[PDB]
């Protein structure tokens, strides 16, 4: 299964930790952004949305979006193993529920605000300094989730991580090489570093996000 | 069960059609966000992110995200119909998938860069306008926006945010496809008359 990505992307490193928890190989397709691999007529037609991480499975089926490729990956890939995909994604409608919500806050809310903050610090104009309403944003973001993680181990609750874990774990090692002080937040420390003892994959996390860093080096 | 909402809010939107598909009645309750109605004690009690829709069930469970809520509404209402929970809703991990990505890009890319457009910038407006683009293609040789030959939640969540583009101005027939698949799905999904009207007399 051919895996399109960078090891600085957050997504990215979502889905390969989600792809070690249930065992599958990803042939890593190294896709460099800057230089355009993701506009070559190949990739577009691949998929239309150039972006990374993109899936290519066994049937040439092609798949973006990280969350979707991780329940796709749990779904088909894991589901064999029952106890583990129910871990994973439990199927209970309203456990099920609190799994999504998680993850569609990662994407819209937790990642969106991050990007909205430090992506143009970053990267084409290279702002010098941060919005003080884009930093306000994405620290009640992070209030959010402290919030998510009162008097609990997981983020969408549960005796195990889940996938919404995965994905969150991959956004807040963003954060934290991009030099936010987490321990600010202390029920999110505690979970991030809790979280990143125990995963599968963590260590593609770990060396990932150092490379995000190279963004940060000012 | 108890609907938290606007009525021109698009999120809003999308959980009423689904609603409607599956044949669950919703107790409305108007949350008016310009007065503060959401950060009152009670309703952030219920969603400590002080966000619309929130749907609260009958057994007091809580859930916000227009798109879980679709999908809670499917597994758990819609499943009482099997033909229709599939069409809305299809199990099979590949089709799943596909519908996924596509509520995903709505909320991400369709609906962000429309709250960024209009929420005139050119770079927001170029922004906005490869979202539509993006659309269009997915629509290409495609009656619905996940495939399918049925219309899935994926075509009720992005229904409710291309009737916001609608109102909003955009010219919607500069993407042909997005324009057909639009003004068709519109015609044969129940409760989405109600979608264009919400977004055209309160958005
Ligand atoms: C500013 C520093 C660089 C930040 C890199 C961000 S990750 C690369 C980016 N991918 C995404 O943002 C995918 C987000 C998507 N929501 C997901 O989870 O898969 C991309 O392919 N972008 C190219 C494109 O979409 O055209
Ligand atoms: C005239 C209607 C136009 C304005 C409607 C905007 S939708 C209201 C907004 N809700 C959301 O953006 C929820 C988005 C979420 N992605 C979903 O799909 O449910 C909100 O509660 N915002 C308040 C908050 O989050 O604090």
């Amino acid at each position: 299964m051919d895996f399109y990505y960078l090891p600085g992307s957050a997504p990215c490193r979502a889905v390969q930790m989600t792809a070690a928890a249930v065992g599958v190989e990803l042939n890593l397709k190294l896709t460099n952004l800057m230089a355009g691999e993701h506009m070559k007529p190949e990739f577009l037609k691949l998929n239309p949305q150039h972006c990374i991480p993109t899936l290519v499975d066994e049937d040439g089926f092609v798949l973006w979006e990280s969350r979707a490729i991780q329940i796709y990956l749990v779904e088909k890939y894991g589901a064999h193993d029952a106890d583990l995909a129910e871990r994973l994604y439990p199927s209970d409608p309203r456990r099920r529920a609190v799994v999504h919500q998680r993850l569609f806050f990662d994407v819209a809310v937790l990642y969106q605000r991050f990007a909205e903050y430090y992506y143009p610090q970053i990267a084409g104009q290279k702002v010098p300094v941060g919005d003080p309403g884009r930093l306000r944003s994405m620290e009640q973001a992070l209030e959010f989730l402290n919030t998510f993680l009162e008097g609990e181990q997981y983020v969408a609750g549960g005796d195990d991580p889940t996938i919404a874990d995965l994905s969150i774990l991959a956004t807040i090692a963003t954060y934290e090489v991009a030099g936010y002080d987490l321990r600010r937040y202390e029920n999110v420390q505690r979970w991030y570093e809790r979280t990143s003892a125990i995963v599968p994959g963590a260590d593609k996390n770990v060396e990932g996000a150092k490379v995000f860093g190279r963004y940060f080096t000012q």
